[PDB]
This record gives C-alpha cells, structure tokens and sequence, in this order.
C-alpha cells in the first residue's frame, strides 16, 4: 500500500514537524505519492462533492454546456475536448477557479482568467466551496512541512501561495465502451501541489521515481512529459481507500526544487463503470513567480499567471474565454503587472 500520514492541524516548525516533512519528501522520492488521512468532516465534504458532481453530470448536455464564462476558464468541458500527447481524453470536467465577482478589482480591470464561476446552482456551489476550503488548509500544512523538510524557512512556499490561484478539476470518467481504455494518457500536472480524491471505482495510476530514468522539465517548450513511459512499468495503481486523499508534486515543485522532487507522471484507465474524482491544485498567487531554491545564481522563473493563462489558451483555443482575451488584448495586463517590481 501507499504510505499514509496524519497532518497536524497547525505546523509550527518544531523538530517533529521537520521530521514529518522529511518523511513526506522521502515518500515522494520513493513512491511519487502518499496518502493523508481525512477526518470525519474532511471525508464528509469529499463525499458530498462527489455526489454533487454525479447529480450535475446527469443534467442534459445543453444545460451543462451553458455553464461557461468568457471571463474565467471555470466551468464545463465536455468529454473529448482535452488532448494529451495528441490524443483526445475522455472525462467530462467542471473546473473551479477562484470565484471572483465582477466588482472585484481584478475583474473590473479585465485581468485574464479572473471572473465568477458559472455555477450550475447554489447547492453545487456550496458543496465545492466547502470542500475546497478544507483542501486549502491541507495544502498550506503540506507546503509548510515540505519547506521544513528541506531545511528552508517555514513560509518559503506559503509566501507564494497567499491568495493563491487554487483550482479544482471535478471529473467524471465514462465507462469503457470499446477496446479503448486510455481515459487520460501519461502526463505531469503543470502546477505546484496536487491533492486528489476519488470514489471507490478505481483508475488512477502514478509513476514513482525510477533510478537512472531521464525526466523532462515539462514547463519548458521542447521537453513535454506527455505520453512518456505510458507503456512501461512501473505504474502504481492508486487503490481506492476510505478516509484518505493522495498528494503528489507538480511541475512547479520540480522546478523550484531543481528535480529533488519530480512531478509525478500519472494516467487514468477507464473502468467498466463511471468513475468520479477530484484533482485539487494548490497554487501560487497569479502575480507570484516561482524560482529555483537551490540554484541561487539561476535567473529562470515561472510567472504563475502567465503560465496558467498560456496553458489554458493553448488547451481551450476556441473557448469564449480565449476569444475575449484575444479581442480585448487581455495579455497586456500581465505585462503591465510585471512592472515596477524587483525581479
Ligand atoms: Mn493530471
């Protein structure tokens, strides 16, 4: 089985917190993933979110397709729209980004990707927001522990994630309907930290670090991780397990740690029945830049808002959100915000 940890409610930097942080890092370095225990409220909120997702996916496609916005990428993506390593993927997705009203300063100013979630209804909204509040508390604990485990100042990562661009993919994978069962191909996630939850069906596989195996830096053009290793062992089945979430590093943690953590490759196999899952990304602030922690003389950076916006424009090039960015030249706002700051 995967390793399982219980996180303290508060992380203070005591020697035992540092020891736990070291154990989390070791588990990522050995297995690529670990489990964290959920308490009764965390578990209840997870199950409610999955139930809301199932109910929404039963709504007619005409209704689901109306849950879209030209200000934010939040909302519905039909099956077959996302592509991994050139092949369309199978799940239907509702993406929840930061839910900002039109009166928020950033929405008023037209910042790309900022706007109100096009929620299907208030009951779904409440289920997702409550769940994401708990996921965020866990993400902050994890990032303090990770800093401590590397002997870094406790707030090294959480300074970047203040008002972070946290977002969640609420997924339904269809049952297998032919010889094809690649629900999503092998890939690595583009963000900082991933917390994943799933129902009891099963289908997620992850790749641990492999001694001697070359890994691409997926944040760079020309070093895509997509499709790599898909048909070669090892792939660990993430067995559905009551009372846990799983946690793995994304591309930005690989970048910041110089590869001491690797962004965990993962893929999904369609089951013989539908599968519900949620993938939560605990992210830097839209205005924050990731930087190499252990190479002080390296000048490379990842500006998070640019990273996110470019990714979503490339993945959803015909969505009304992308069209409006182009029509109103909203990328110019990112250039402007990068100004008068200390690089
Ligand atoms: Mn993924």
């Amino acid at each position: 089985n995967l390793q399982t940890f219980e996180l303290p409610t508060e992380v203070t930097g005591c020697a035992a917190d540092i020891s736990l942080g070291r154990a989390l890092i070791q588990a990522w370095q050995k297995d690529g993933i670990f489990q964290i225990k959920t308490d009764s409220e965390q578990d209840r909120k997870t199950q409610e979110a999955m139930a809301a997702s199932k109910q929404f996916c039963k709504e007619p496609l005409t209704f689901k397709s109306s849950c879209v916005s030209d200000l934010t990428y939040s909302g519905y993506v039909a099956s077959g729209e996302e592509v991994t390593a050139g092949k369309p993927d199978f799940p239907e997705i509702f993406t929840v980004c930061k839910d900002l009203s039109v009166g928020d300063q950033r929405v008023k100013a037209g910042w790309p990707c900022h706007g109100p979630v096009p929620w299907p209804n208030n009951t779904y909204q409440k289920s997702m927001k409550t769940f994401m509040e708990e996921l965020g508390l866990a993400g902050e604990r994890l990032l303090k522990l990770t800093a401590l485990g590397f002997e870094l100042p406790i707030n090294t990562f959480t300074d970047l994630t203040r008002d972070g661009w946290h977002h969640m993919r609420v997924l339904r994978f269809p049952p297998q309907t032919s010889t094809l069962s690649r629900g999503i191909g092998a890939h690595t996630d583009y963000g900082l930290l991933v917390i994943a939850a799933q129902d009891d069906v099963g289908g997620l596989y992850i790749r641990p670090p492999v001694e001697g195996e070359k890994r691409n830096r997926n944040w760079l053009p020309g070093e895509s991780s997509a499709g790599m290793f898909e048909h070669d062992e090892p792939w660990t089945f993430v067995t559905p397990t009551p009372g846990v979430w799983t946690v793995f590093p994304g591309d930005i943690l690989q970048f910041m740690t110089g590869g001491q953590l690797l962004s965990t490759p993962h893929k999904v196999k369609l089951n013989t029945r539908e599968r519900f899952a949620c993938a939560y990304f605990h992210e830097p602030n839209f205005e924050a830049s990731a930087y190499p922690l252990f190479e002080p003389s390296a000048n490379e950076r990842i500006h998070y808002g640019e990273h996110f916006t470019n990714m979503f424009m490339r993945c959803y090039p015909d969505r009304i959100t992308t069209q409006r960015i182009n029509k109103e030249n909203r990328l110019a706002h990112l250039e402007d915000l990068k100004k008068y700051s200390d690089t």
